[PDB]
């Protein structure tokens, strides 16, 4: 129901992604906003070079100033794509959060608590993802894969 789970990730976290994304697939992160968090990011990686930085096949970027949103996109050789930005965001600084990607043949779906946020067209095969990376202002508590 859930397997390679890490526990308490330090962040920055980079880590390999045990199997492939394939249709199905499940990426579940737990997590809490620490009180004064500005930004943070889960990003579904084609390797982990940091400069130069690696590609993202899908950025999902929880922000907090201002009204908050989410803000989705792809980075191909160091250059962002076409940003998708969300306005109704269930992120909260001080709030726990599960949220659940769930890969689809044709995007991913991604939902928070058991319900749904966005959906994000894929712009790069799934299938060549293979790092995670959790970046900036957050707590996680676990990440765990249900693949197939
Ligand atoms: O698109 C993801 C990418 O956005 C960069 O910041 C953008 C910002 O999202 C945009 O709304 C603003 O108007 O211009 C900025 C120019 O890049 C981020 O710096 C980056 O971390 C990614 O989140």
């Amino acid at each position: 129901n859930l397997q390679n789970i890490i526990y308490n990730p330090v962040i920055p976290f980079v880590g390999t992604i045990p199997d492939q994304l394939d249709p199905g697939t499940l990426i579940v992160i737990r997590g809490h906003v620490p009180s004064d968090a500005d930004r943070f990011q889960v990003d579904l990686q084609n390797g982990s070079s940091m400069k130069p930085r690696a590609d993202v096949a899908f950025h999902f970027n929880p922000r907090f100033k201002r009204a908050g949103c989410i803000v989705c996109n792809t980075l191909i050789n160091e250059k962002w794509g076409r940003e998708e930005i969300t306005y109704d965001t269930p992120f909260k600084r001080e709030k726990s959060f599960e949220i659940v990607i769930m890969v689809l043949k044709d995007k991913f779906q991604v939902a928070v608590n058991g319900k749904h946020t966005l959906l994000y067209g894929h712009r790069i095969g799934p299938e060549k993802i293979d790092t995670l990376g959790i970046y900036g202002k957050v707590n996680i508590h676990s990440i765990g894969f249900s693949f197939s």
